[PDB]
């Protein structure tokens, strides 16, 4: 059982380079529009306290250098949504795929496709973790990689990268220009809250180990929501809620385990841990798999 | 340190639909030639003990069905190479990418497109165990898959996907289709062999560790290469060669820690764990980022 990522080929025709000044980062050509991070307009004196509107304004056209590998697009238009830069170019991009821009939830799973100066460098997995950060691509140049999941053959563009958090995660907004968390594109001091981990994917993982005949954990109890909770708070677990209960439905109905009963094995693990034993191959419990990534 | 596939886009415009009878798999055009598994031309009478110089010669061109998308090629020859059917067909693929063949070794890493019916799926990084199997999250209908690195835009296509064993660990061939490891294109009785640690991946990657900030599983003991080998061998590792400690060299000379200093740690963390801590963001020891891979 591997976390796969997306094939990433559609999202590859889309990754251009845009420079400004002496700023270089990737950016997203969709149509005749490329998006990217407002905060390629900085120079390092703007970081601090920028007036992105009042920075726009001071720039022009020919001060945007768009490369879509060796042709460079020529800016015709320049315009911001929330923290976002949209470039309007000459030309449409020949190979815009069916998508479309979504925000996704904590706890959500999506691709990442790593790409340094508008050429990809590779592809992975990851959840948007419940402090708004994602596990970091750890490449330079990565500001502008998108995020975003494939469902058939519309890509759902749901993140991009804006920067680097000191403990190498990374924090951006959707492609509308919201940031996810409490995170500002200027130059201040910030970083990630502490974390928990993703109890409605952990269950959704344990039962894809049933499903694929892990069974040891299983155990004859059952809880309520509230006593796992307090378990959950005790070992920094997302508390579980109704919504999750429901989401968890169809794998609990496929395989008989009601989520009250997979959480009387997920609070046993956590009280007492794997005596040596694995679930799947890993000594370690998983939280990057969704309900639906199960089910998928 | 994320553990990234690569862009899969040049592997997913050559992936076509193969099917014969009433068997269907995934196949590879590159070029005017299909590859794909030979057992596609079995039957459910013919699994246990497949005569393939007999099945194939009783097939024709229009025996075989191949679909790109939603355009039929006609196949207009066929023949067997070990055990990779080539099929010829009417077209060139207009998306062949700059391409190689290669065979890999155990403990080398590559990135798998996972396919259904000719349809890309999803994509993973991982390494060719010990065993000779690989480890991967491998629906029904994936056989065909093929496995591949890219270096500056040529793609190395160095593993294609034949069976699943019964542990749920696949395996396959090479391009030229000689499989890996001890495995048959039979339904027999056939199991992988007990699977070890990558020794040398994780002291490349203990040293890339190094490089990025971590010490604290650094220690002041040195080792004999063959007392490393001793304890390492009772932890299921492979044991570690005069090559392996020539290959770490240019990490040894980076960090300034002999590769037996390095070993040393290692014997430590297999005998202490990790006490909570991680290395590089993982609370296990990783195997499946290669000296190679580190230094790039
Ligand atoms: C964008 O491509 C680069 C990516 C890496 C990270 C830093 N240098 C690179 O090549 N990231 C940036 O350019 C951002 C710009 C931000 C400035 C501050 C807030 C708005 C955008 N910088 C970072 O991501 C950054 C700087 C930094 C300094 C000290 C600790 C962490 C840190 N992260």
């Amino acid at each position: 059982f591997r976390k796969m990522a997306f094939p990433s080929g559609k999202v590859e025709g889309c990754m251009v380079q845009v420079t400004c000044g002496t700023t270089t980062l990737n950016g997203l050509w969709l149509d005749d529009v490329v998006y990217c991070p407002r905060h390629v307009i900085c120079t390092s004196e703007d970081m601090l306290n920028p007036n992105y509107e009042d920075l726009l304004i001071r720039k022009s056209n020919h001060n945007f250098l768009v490369q879509a590998g060796n042709v460079q697009l020529r800016v015709i238009g320049h315009s911001m949504q929330n923290c976002v830069l949209k470039l309007k170019v000459d030309t449409a991009n020949p190979k815009t795929p069916k998508y479309k821009f979504v925000r996704i939830q904590p706890g959500q799973t999506f691709s990442v496709l790593a790409c340094y100066n508008g050429s990809p460098s590779g592809v992975y997995q990851c959840a948007m973790r419940p402090n708004f950060t994602i596990k970091g691509s750890f490449l330079a140049g990565s500001c502008g990689s998108v995020g975003f999941n494939i469902d058939y053959d519309c890509v759902s563009f749901c993140y991009m990268a804006h920067m680097e958090l000191p403990t190498g995660v990374h924090a951006g907004t959707d492609l509308e220009g919201n940031f996810y968390g409490p995170f500002v594109d200027r130059q201040t001091a910030q970083a990630a809250g502490t974390d928990t981990t993703i109890t409605v994917n952990v269950l959704a993982w344990l039962y894809a180990a049933v499903i694929n005949g892990d069974r040891w954990f299983l155990n004859r109890f059952t809880t309520t929501l509230n006593d796992f909770n307090l378990v959950a708070m005790k070992y920094n677990y997302e508390p579980l809620t109704q919504d999750h209960v429901d989401i968890l439905g169809p794998l609990s109905a496929q395989t008989g385990i009601a989520v009250l009963d997979m959480c009387a094995s997920l609070k046993e693990l956590l009280q007492n841990g794997m005596n040596g034993r694995t679930i799947l191959g890993s000594a370690l419990l998983e939280d990057e798999f969704t309900p639906f990534d199960v089910v998928r």
